């Protein structure tokens, strides 16, 4: 059977600024870097940044809702979000439609999110404030 | 401080075939569905399918290398790949790197992968045979 996410690979247009974003700004751990990529971890997540000449810097109105959310604790959430804001990190969404979340963009316009809470906690919240037509299995 | 991947959200053009693909073909657990999305899990992975009229069914030549790899054991790899093949699921790349990998497309052209092997395994292989320009930290 499938047993989780083995890795997330993001295509990047400029490797050095992307490594700086994920390692310096977001605090992920850099394990290795080469001419065409980098390997980082964020807790158990294996993140690969892959230099791709096809990657375009994409404004958020031009891309669909596909996005990648990173876990953060309730105690750290607000100050991390505020630090990203003060650093000039672009955003893509304001309405909290799935709980406590901050929506921000990477240098290439990959849609990212800080989120507080597990799937179990989101299902429990949705039982009280369900999305239209929601059914639970 | 970020502690891991909280969730992966894929924009989908048609909810029913995407639910069938992830739940029935790929065996993920469906926890909830609503008029415009679904929540599934795959091991620790929280997957959200979000119905989005902006999602284009995208040929693999027209998207960049961004992709999502799921873990599977070596013992299960070949029969799962054969299941995808029987279902006519398209392949977007052949494997040329360490660890078994099967590169396949979802109904909207999201680039997926089955991979056997951890970051630690990849780093160990890279230390013995470093990529061009590779530096370790
Ligand atoms: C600061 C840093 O880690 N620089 C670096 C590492 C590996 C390769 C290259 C050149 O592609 C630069
Ligand atoms: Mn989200
Ligand atoms: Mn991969």
């Amino acid at each position: 059977m499938l047993s989780g996410l083995n890795h997330l690979t993001l295509a990047v247009s400029q490797l050095a600024p992307s490594v700086a974003f994920y390692q310096q700004l977001l605090g992920m751990t850099l394990h290795a870097r080469w001419d065409s990529g980098a390997y980082l971890s964020c807790g158990d997540l294996w993140l690969c940044l892959s230099l791709d000449p096809q990657r375009r810097v994409t404004p958020p109105e031009e891309s669909d809702y596909t996005h990648y959310a990173f876990s953060i604790s309730e105690a750290d959430f607000a100050s991390f979000a505020a630090r990203l804001e003060a650093a000039g990190v672009a955003v893509w969404k304001l309405n909290r439609s799935e709980g406590a979340s901050h929506y921000f963009l990477d240098p290439d316009g990959h849609k990212l999110e800080l989120h507080v809470g597990s799937l179990a906690q989101r299902l429990a919240a949705c039982r009280e404030q369900p999305y239209k037509g929601m059914v639970f299995f």
